[PDB]
């Protein structure tokens, strides 16, 4: 009944990337040349409405740096279609065969797009409350897009929104910051050694991540800004953005290229 249904002809589903507990997730082609993201609802496992709603949210919510939907198919069996990302989560990206190959200047600039894909979500008043690398995909030339594959993870999460409930675009900014750890330890578990328990507590107490092996100083520091105790003293996306994407002209115009990073 909108601008965005597609025949059932136009999707052919190719490769299977994953099956959830409410359907399976594919590669495919829309329109016999576009590469796309197909997203399956196995009919009595959810309401359609509900299913639906992902598909609700990617309209309101258009940015180069966003997750883009292409297309629905509304009516059961139901299909959501967005743009095909062909290098994957940025997780497992990290981790793979390019995690060597990457320095601190791609690094940085991964960063500099999830910030100004944040800055975005900032500027609409919403909230990502998953915020993390395992959520961004990365396409060709290092294109970096938010997303939510929306399948608990409180070593990502600010310390107000796993005991309080208190989720907002700040506690996204935290996130942020657990988000440049993974970064910059090519995509290991953050606090590595801890359990969740063992987080929660000693981040009340005061524990931050110390500066990981050849991570400049002022990235390091920016993490903590983005760690501060206080929700309201944490830094905007917007300010993230512009300092990521300055970084090495007016914050370290001195680096030099190490072993990692
Ligand atoms: C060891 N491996 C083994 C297998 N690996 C996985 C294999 C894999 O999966 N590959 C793969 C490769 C290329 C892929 N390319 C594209 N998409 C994929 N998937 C993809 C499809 C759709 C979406 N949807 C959204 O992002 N939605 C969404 C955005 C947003 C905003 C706007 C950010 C807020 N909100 N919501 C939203 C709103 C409401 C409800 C919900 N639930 C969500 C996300 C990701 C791909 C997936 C993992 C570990």
């Amino acid at each position: 009944k909108d601008a965005w249904e597609i025949p059932r002809e136009s999707l052919r589903l190719e490769v299977k990337l994953g099956q959830g507990c409410f359907g399976e997730v594919w590669m495919g082609t829309w329109n016999g040349t576009t590469r796309v993201a197909i997203k399956t609802l196995k009919p009595g496992t959810m309401s359609p409405e509900a299913f639906l709603q992902e598909a609700q949210v990617m309209k309101k919510l258009r940015h180069e740096k966003l997750v883009q939907l292409y297309a629905v198919v509304s009516e059961e069996p139901i299909y959501i279609v967005t743009e095909y990302m062909s290098k994957g989560c940025l997780l497992d990206f990290l981790k793979g065969e390019m995690g060597k190959y990457l320095r601190l200047p791609q690094l940085v600039d991964m960063a500099a797009q999830i910030a100004s894909g944040m800055a975005y979500v900032e500027r609409m008043n919403y909230v990502h409350r998953d915020l993390r690398a395992a959520n961004i995909l990365v396409g060709e030339n290092l294109v970096c897009k938010v997303a939510d594959f929306g399948l608990f993870p409180i070593k990502w999460t600010a310390p107000e929104a796993a005991l309080y409930g208190r989720f907002t675009i700040k506690s996204d900014v935290w996130s942020f910051g657990i988000l440049l750890t993974e970064l910059t330890t090519k995509g290991r578990v953050p606090y590595p050694g801890m359990v969740n328990r063992e987080v929660l507590d000693q981040v009340e107490r005061g524990y931050r991540m110390p500066c990981p092996p050849e991570c400049p100083e002022s990235l390091h520091d920016l993490m903590c800004q983005c760690w501060r105790k206080d929700p309201e003293e944490r830094p905007t996306f917007e300010y993230l953005q512009a300092f990521l994407e300055d970084y090495f002209t007016s914050t370290e115009p001195q680096y030099q290229p190490g072993e990692n990073l």
